[PDB]
Parts: C-alpha cells; structure tokens; sequence
C-alpha cells in the first residue's frame, strides 16, 4: 500500500495533475485497488 500511493501520485504527476485533495483521497486510500480506483478515474476524468 506504501509505494503504490506514491507511484500513483508520481504517475498523475507524469499525467499532468497537479491538484494537490485528490492526494491526499490517494493518501486516505484504504486498499491498494482504492489507490488504482482514483488514479484510473483522475486520469480518464482529465483524459
């Protein structure tokens, strides 16, 4: 669960995603599918 969020966050940061509570959703994410689930739906929102 630990680097996953951080690989998330990094990877919106290469999307272009600067917005700063949807890391910390990234950060309260409970389960690693939860942390999958908001960076999939961040990047196909802005896609």
């Amino acid at each position: 669960l630990k680097n996953a969020k951080e690989d998330a966050i990094a990877e919106l940061k290469k999307a272009g995603i600067t917005s700063d509570f949807y890391f910390n959703a990234i950060n309260k994410a409970k389960t690693v599918e939860e942390v999958n689930a908001l960076k999939n739906e961040i990047l196909k929102a802005h896609a």
